[PDB]
């Protein structure tokens, strides 16, 4: 008889397959059967539970520590759990404690809960529901109990032949038989572990371990009871389980103590909190039998640093990258940054482990909480692929970069050992939203900053992406946490390469950093807006060098504009960081180009200013050149070399398709300012000649209206001030504040306009104004105006009947009484609170001003760098005469990376400092320290 119980309604869809037997079978068939008949995995660990069966009596708070232990220790490894096929005692709560983890849970939780139980007692006892299999071992009649203890003993050593799997004994409130199958599981060489506080005999072992402790013999030096203390045991093993015929199990209970590293005794008021699972893994451990990475990856399972770094890293067993490398492919998927960084620094390197499939399959079990999961899915949404490889974990990368950021595994045909995997490990780490083992494989890897600049773009703009997206979770908090953590990490990197040598900090800031799309670190920390990064000493002194191109880094501005149009007065006042030499390296500066770019735009806002206010008459062939003034003419000329300006940025852009230097010039809006102008002065200037009196008042209110917007382009002249810049960055967030509170003040508005306009001009009736435009634009305008305090109390009741209408009699006394409303609630509550937003906007700005008018520094000396080395108001011929970021050596290369590695390292070891340095790890080493005093006074004692 053998098959499969479906147990009638009690609890879960799968059923149990059982098998009768005999103790005449070897385990060996029983092992296979298990392994290739029933097709259980070979688990990484068998748990043998073992106590009562009917006289059971346990603690409530004992019962959920040894369930929730043991559930964690089972579920988290994969374990087999060996127990009788009983309903009742230690095998109802193992059976219930796997039961209540696994309904409404996750799918693939699956504990094999072996019952090995006796066929002489099932319908004794009947076989508990919440088993996974059954092994019903018998040779007589009803009542047997003995042939299961042996059959017992004998699969779980057969399970350890195949040692290989890591079998383990748990003892806890059992009674003869239980002590029966301890012994004979001792005789087997399992590690047994008692709950020692816990029942009535797997406290007398316990009081047999520790408390009868001692060493008389030679012959291996086996542990006896004390001759003390044997009446008491003697008396406790006779009273307490077993009322006649104990002098067996008492000669049973002290041969199991015979050796030292079999048995382990762990109670419940000994150590409360501790798991059950480090228990395990010290007994296992204890025995010596196991291999090293079965040992292994039972701490990476229980997550026990402190065991693996003690007993399983010793110095006297060596380790390599294959039995590293399934350990480190754990530790990576699971998130064990503790034991990756054990890995990486006992016997591992990432140039050996890291593989293509290995890194496919890392980014395959990406867990599903994080932002990357999405952002790949979608990808392959997009692309039609069911797996997973690395041109879609470099385009989501890509997208995730953003500015022309070209990946290199859609590159480089290693992606398609690995030339980065410290790098692509690390950027995995990053993707998937994991703290400590990006900083684990951040200190592991080399161009350190360069990688936390490009973790920190990556992490704020998943921030963005989650945030803007309903279908990913918005963990944007967690994401611009992280950012940040990486920001800091590459400030105090730069900070630590600026301590020593200046210099190698500059060169290194603009170096040729192939594995990142060829993009400096300045650029990847302005593309990432990492604004502590710019600001810092080292950046800005690179910044200052760069806008003073070979030049004196403090002459004023005043020299270099009586230089700047005095090519002869350039030679006794201007001094240089060292015929025509002299000549360029001083038009060559960025900061020349920016002077004679204030004084030839201040040239041309006067002249456009002149054109519109004095002097832009029609069009008419009667007089000479139409009877455009030659400061027209001029002005016609200056406004093309600022089109020639914008087409030379637009092709000095740095990328090859014009699709995408359209993108990267659309980056910034001050080039949407100069196409937005440009265009509407080429409209202008092409309605200039219609000779059309409405055409022609079109044109002149057009460029009467595009003076505004070149004024507008003007202001990142003022971005140089370190006061005035951030004024204006102020000004651009407080324009986006009014562009999202208009719509209120535009309801309001309206709202109060249509009832004003309909109290005062009734419409089909003598008081109305029979003319749609003005009804419209009286609601639009009065409560506009009437905002601003333009209270129009002698128009809106009634009087000035000319210019502002007849005001219906009865709408003359409501009118103040809206307009009183209406003031109190939008001169006074909503202007108020648009102040306050403003208010909200300065200060969130103000506390970072120093900061923004760092960062916006660099797009201030970017945006005149490419400007032509040629003279101020002869720009225009220097596009005419044009028409007609540095590279190191590699050996150089090698040597600024090893010097940045290693101040990144004395950065890390600072911080090493400053974290052991804190209260609350001084306070945990000491006591750390009165722990180890107490271990030492009690071994002294
Ligand atoms: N495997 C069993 N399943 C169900 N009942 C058992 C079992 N073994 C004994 N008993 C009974 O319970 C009474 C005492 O129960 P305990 O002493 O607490 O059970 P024990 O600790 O000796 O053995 C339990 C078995 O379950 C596992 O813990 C381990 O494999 C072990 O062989 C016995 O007079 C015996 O008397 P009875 O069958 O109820 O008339
Ligand atoms: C707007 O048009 C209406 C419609 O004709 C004018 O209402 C008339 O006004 C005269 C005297 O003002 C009355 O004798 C008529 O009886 C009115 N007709 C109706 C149908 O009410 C109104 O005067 C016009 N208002 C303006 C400002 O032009
Ligand atoms: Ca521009």
């Amino acid at each position: 008889a053998y098959g499969e119980i479906d147990f009638e309604g009690y609890g879960g869809q799968k059923r149990a397959p059982y098998l009768r037997m005999s103790h005449d079978t070897d385990a060996n068939l029983v092992i296979t059967l298990m392994l290739k008949r029933w097709n259980l995995e070979i688990p990484n660990l068998v748990i043998s539970v073992t106590g009562g069966a009917k006289s059971f009596v346990l603690k409530p708070r004992l019962r959920e520590m040894f369930r929730r232990g043991l559930i964690k220790a089972a579920k988290t490894t994969g374990a087999w759990i060996i127990t009788g096929g009983t309903n009742t005692g230690v095998m109802k709560h193992v059976g219930e404690a796997v039961k209540e983890q696994q309904l409404m849970f996750g799918s693939d939780t699956q504990v094999n809960v072996i019952g090995i139980a006796t066929w002489g007692i099932v319908d004794g006892a009947m076989l508990d529901p919440n088993h996974s299999h059954f092994f019903l071992v018998d040779d007589g009649t009803e009542g047997k109990y003995g042939v299961e203890i042996g059959m017992r003993s004998r699969i779980e050593e057969a399970i350890m032949k195949v040692i290989g799997v890591p079998v383990v004994l748990l003892v806890l409130e059992g009674g003869p038989n239980t002590v029966a199958t301890m012994y004979e599981l001792i005789k087997k060489k399992v590690p047994a572990v008692v709950i020692d506080g816990s029942g009535r005999a797997a406290s007398v072992v316990g009081f047999a371990y520790n408390h009868t402790i001692k060493r008389n013999v030679d012959g291996q030096t086996i542990n006896v009871i004390d001759p003390q203390y044997e009446d008491e045991v003697r008396a406790k093993v006779v009273e307490v389980f077993g009322a006649k015929g104990a002098d067996k199990t008492y000669s049973m209970i002290k041969d199991v103590l015979e050796d030292e590293k079999m048995i382990s005794v762990y109670s419940l008021d000994g150590e409360i909190s501790q798991d059950i699972d480090l228990a395990i893994l010290k007994a296992l451990l204890k025995a010596n039998r196991s291999s090293p990475v079965a040992q292994l990856n039972l701490a990476l399972a229980w997550n026990r640093i402190d065991l693996a770094k003690s007993d399983i890293f010793t110095e006297e067993q060596q380790w390599t990258t294959e039995t590293l490398s399934a350990a480190m492919l754990t530790a990576l998927l699971d998130d064990k940054a503790e034991f990756a960084e054990l890995f990486l620094q006992n016997g591992l390197s990432m140039r050996e482990f890291l593989s293509l499939d290995i890194l496919c399959k890392l980014y395959a079990e990406v867990p599903g909480n994080t932002t990357i999961k999405p952002l790949l899915q979608k990808e392959m949404g997009k692309r039609q692929v069911k797996t997973i490889d690395m041109d879609v974990v470099g385009e989501v990368i890509e997208e995730l970069m953003g500015d022309m950021f070209e990946s290199y595994y859609r590159k480089d045909g290693h992606y398609f050992p690995l030339p980065t995997p410290y790098l692509d490990v690390f950027l995995w780490a990053v993707l998937c939203n994991r703290r400590e083992l990006a900083r684990v494989l951040w200190e592991a890897g080399r161009e350190p900053m360069a990688a936390a600049l490009m973790a920190s773009r990556l992490l704020k703009r998943m921030a963005s992406r989650a945030q803007e997206d309903n279908t990913i979770t918005d963990i944007s908090s967690d994401l611009y946490d992280h950012a940040r953590l990486f920001e800091e990490r590459a400030v105090g990197v730069l900070d630590e390469c600026f301590n020593e040598n200046e210099t190698l900090s500059q060169t290194l800031l603009v170096r040729e950093l192939d594995h990142y799309s060829r993009m400096t670190a300045l650029e990847l920390a302005v593309s990432a807006e990492s604004q502590d990064f710019i600001a810092h000493t080292s950046c800005q002194v690179l910044l200052t060098r760069l806008w003073m191109g070979t030049m004196a880094m403090n002459t004023r501005w005043w020299k270099v504009l009586v230089c700047l149009y005095l090519p002869v007065l350039i030679f006794p006042i201007i001094y240089f960081v060292p015929f025509c030499d002299r000549i360029m390296h001083f038009y060559s500066a960025p900061f020349s180009k920016f002077v004679g770019n204030v004084v030839g735009y201040l040239a041309f806002i006067f002249l456009y200013a002149y054109v519109v206010l004095f002097n832009f008459p029609r069009f008419d062939p009667a007089k000479t050149l139409g009877g455009i003034h030659p400061t027209e003419i001029v002005l016609y000329f200056w406004v093309f070399t600022i089109l020639i300006e914008e087409i030379r940025q637009l092709a000095a852009k740095p990328p090859k398709y014009i699709k995408d230097k359209v993108s990267v010039y659309f980056s910034d809006t001050w080039n949407f300012v100069d196409i937005f102008s440009l265009t509407v002065f080429i409209i202008a200037i092409i309605l200039r000649f219609f000779t059309n009196s409405r055409i022609f008042t079109a044109s002149r209110i057009i460029l009467s209206l595009d003076i505004i917007f070149f004024i507008v382009r003007s202001l990142q002249i003022f971005s140089v001030n370190r006061l005035l810049g951030p004024k204006l960055v102020m000004i651009q967030k407080m324009m986006q504040d009014l562009a999202q509170f208009i719509i209120i003040l535009a309801v309001f508005t309206i709202a109060y306009g249509i009832a004003l306009h309909a109290v005062m001009f009734p419409s089909p009736g003598i008081y109305a104004r029979n003319n749609t435009w003005v009804t419209i634009t009286s609601v639009v305008q009065y409560p506009y105006w009437q905002m601003y305090g333009e209270l129009f109390l002698d128009e809106i009741q009634g009087e000035k009947p000319k210019e502002f209408g007849e005001v219906d009699p009865d709408g003359r006394w409501l009118s103040p009484l809206l307009l009183a409303i209406y003031m109190v609630f939008t001169n006074i509550l909503l202007l108020n609170l648009l102040i306050a937003i403003f208010n909200y906007t300065f200060e969130r700005v103000q506390e970072d001003s120093d900061k923004v008018w760092k960062f916006q520094r660099y797009d201030l000396v970017q945006e005149y760098h490419s400007r032509p080395v040629f003279a101020p108001p002869l720009v225009l011929l220097g596009h005419i005469l044009i028409f007609i970021k540095i590279g190191l050596s590699p050996a150089e290369m090698e040597q600024m990376d090893n010097w940045e590695f290693q101040a990144a390292e004395m950065y890390i070891h600072q911080q090493q400092q400053k974290n052991s340095g804190t209260l609350e790890e001084r306070v945990r080493a000491l006591g750390d320290r009165v722990d180890c005093i107490n271990s030492q006074l009690n071994r002294v004692l």
